[PDB]
């Protein structure tokens, strides 16, 4: 599923990210504009044998399972495909644990290089 910016804005105040660990609504809005382009189907393979997956990118070297990724972590207990649904819950859940493990919304790179420091809160303007 395509979100719309808004749309995608309430879904994500709905599943109580707005002000979560810190990062107000516009953040996430944000991250997932430039890491999927509001795309939950989005995916993106890296040289390092893992897989970003979902609406906010999220790697299967640590965070999910898809079975194909060498040496890695599932500490989400889900399947990488999970992300990849038009329900949200399970990217945001995982998400929320990712943001708690320590340098914030920095393991994000989209963010980092496009939305940190910048005027986020346009993403969630006229919502
Ligand atoms: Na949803």
């Amino acid at each position: 599923k395509v979100f719309g910016r808004c749309e995608l804005a309430a879904a994500m105040k709905r599943h109580g990210l707005d002000n979560y660990r810190g990062y107000s609504l516009g953040n996430w809005v944000c991250a997932a504009k430039f890491e999927s382009n509001f795309n939950t189907q989005a995916t993106n393979r890296n040289t390092d044998g893992s897989t970003d997956y979902g609406i906010l990118q999220i790697n299967s070297r640590w965070w999910c399972n898809d079975g194909r990724t060498p040496g890695s972590r599932n500490l989400c207990n889900i399947p990488c495909s999970a992300l990849l649904s038009s329900d949200i819950t399970a990217s945001v859940n995982c998400a929320k644990k990712i943001v708690s493990d320590g340098n914030g919304m920095n393991a994000w790179v989209a963010w980092r290089n496009r939305c940190k420091g910048t005027d986020v809160q346009a993403w969630i303007r006229g919502c």
